[PDB]
């Protein structure tokens, strides 16, 4: 399963992460409902001060959460990965600044899915927008990422593009290039190549005085086209 996914699902989240030697730890908590392709995550820095902007750790802060249709459930790598999981790699382009390099487990503890995640950050610039804290606390468009077989690696891959608003104007373009493998060796999907359409909303807590980020996602599969869609359907009866 897939069958693990059925209902609401809580998540625990931890980060540990380097960015120019400036080390910083983020845990964070909250659930999933893939039925509906919805999470919501509240996420803490327990170090203090966030050395990053938060906006800039959204996506390496769980797909295994996006809604597949009845008609694609044969897609989904993310939960036939599990219960023993998978690994999320990524590298981060920053444009004119540094790179995050993370590698996270995807994984259920008990009932608990998890997301343990490593993360180091070189080369950045101290009074860059990403170390000078100079985005916006926002979210962007939504959007849509391209997920591609990876059958060397028995898993998938993808690269996409986010932007972030730069205070007073302008983007901040991070060029993301990530790859999942499953952990253990039982069977596993390599699917088509289709999008997941991702919108998300970044908000706070006015009750915690912690340093933190509040995020809900809302994530769908869909075929390359919708010509590919019909074609799901008619095969599905």
């Amino acid at each position: 399963g897939e069958e693990l996914f059925t209902g609401v699902v809580p998540i625990l989240v931890e980060l540990d992460g380097d960015v120019n030697g400036h080390r910083f730890s983020v845990s964070g908590e909250g659930e999933g409902d893939a039925t509906y392709g919805k999470l919501t995550l509240k996420l803490i820095c327990t170090t203090g001060k966030l050395p990053v902007p938060w906006p800039t750790l959204v996506t390496t802060l769980v797909q295994c959460f996006a809604r597949y249709p009845d008609h694609m459930k044969q897609h989904d790598f993310f939960k036939s990965a599990m219960p023993e999981g998978y690994v999320q790699e990524r590298t981060i382009f920053f444009k004119d600044d540094g790179n995050y390099k993370t590698r996270a487990e995807v994984k259920f503890e008990g009932d608990t899915l998890v997301n343990r995640i490593e993360l180091k950050g070189i080369d950045f610039k101290e009074d860059g927008n990403i170390l000078g804290h100079k985005l916006e606390y926002n979210g962007w468009s939504a959007h849509n990422i391209y997920i591609t077989a990876d059958k060397q690696k028995n898993g998938i891959k993808a690269n996409f593009k986010i932007r972030h608003n730069i205070e007073d104007g302008g983007v901040q373009l991070a060029d993301h290039y990530q790859q999942n493998t499953p952990i253990g060796d039982g069977p596993v999907l390599l699917p088509d190549n289709h999008y997941l359409s991702y919108c998300s909303a970044l908000s706070k807590d006015p009750n915690e005085k912690r340093d933190h980020m509040v995020l809900l996602e809302f994530v769908t599969a869909a075929g390359i086209t919708l010509g590919m869609d019909e074609l799901y359907k008619l095969e599905h009866h």
